[PDB]
């Protein structure tokens, strides 16, 4: 856009290209995403400001096009995990990232705003130890299924803030194990990977599940596995929190606020990562 010089293509998300760009009236370096209800929704997001949410600087509807101007961060968690693959992210850094993302979510959720599409590529990091949620509230306004809550996969139309806790729990496990927890390549393959690990859900563990739109009585019935086998060598506190974040019933699943009081975070700190830019 006339005021912005494109520097580099950062990504080609579901919603449009994202470029690193430089503003000319200010010299600021930004991320520029090229995309009336959508405009009004998007405008609401300009006010949803928190230190763990990527700042939306400006929303330009010009030439009948939509550009979102975000603060720029230098690395995403996907690339940081790929870079830490041989050693693993240190637990204290895992714990700090998790706590910070929970603070982000607790904030958004308290305003009834859901992310809906959390994934390592949408979690951005800086040199100061911060992690932030990117593309927040845009879903309202190949796609990876790996982080999708089971209520979404079973066709619930009116899903809740719990869907974000599910996604962050999947990311948490991935930080710890250095492998995606549920790497499905179709909706049914995503659902069956979840069932193979957590057991096929039923009315005992999830009241009303059998009435969900895409629920089928013919689903194979797998027994649950042990978290000690899912995320070794995470400690008992981490495994307890993880289990609560991956409850099938969205109403039993831990909230962001309650997760912040979990004993896992008794000793949380804010380390600085080793970042090569």
């Amino acid at each position: 856009m006339e005021n912005f010089q494109k520097v580099e293509k950062i990504g080609e998300g579901t919603y449009g290209v994202v470029y690193k760009a430089r503003n000319k009236l200010t010299g600021e370096v930004v991320a520029l995403k090229k995309i009336s209800t959508a405009i009004r929704e998007i405008s609401l997001l300009k006010e949803l400001n928190h230190p763990n949410i990527v700042k939306l600087l400006d929303v330009i509807h010009t030439e009948n096009k939509l550009y979102l101007v975000f603060e720029f961060l230098h690395q995403d968690l996907k690339k940081f995990m790929d870079a830490s693959a041989l050693t693993g992210i240190p637990l204290p850094l895992i714990k700090s990232y998790l706590f910070q993302l929970l603070q982000g979510l607790a904030f958004c959720h308290s305003h009834r705003v859901l992310h809906r599409d959390l994934k390592p590529q949408n979690l951005l990091i800086n040199t100061e130890g911060a992690i932030k949620l990117a593309d927040f509230g845009l879903a309202r306004a190949v796609v990876t299924l790996w982080y999708r809550a089971p209520e979404i996969l079973l066709g619930c139309k009116y899903y809740s803030t719990a869907v974000d806790i599910w996604s962050l729990g999947c990311i948490f496990a991935e930080m710890v194990t250095r492998r995606a927890l549920f790497p499905g390549d179709s909706e049914i393959d995503q659902l069956f990977r979840i069932f193979r690990t957590l057991g096929t859900p039923d009315e005992v563990v999830w009241p009303g599940v059998t009435s969900m739109p895409d629920y089928k009585p013919s689903f194979p019935k797998w027994a649950r596995q042990d978290f000690s086998k899912v995320v070794p060598p995470l400690d008992e506190d981490g495994r307890s929190l993880l289990s609560q974040m991956l409850h099938y019933d969205p109403n039993k699943r831990i909230s962001a606020k309650a997760a912040l009081a979990h004993p896992f975070f008794q000793d949380v700190t804010k380390p600085v990562p080793h970042l090569r830019l």
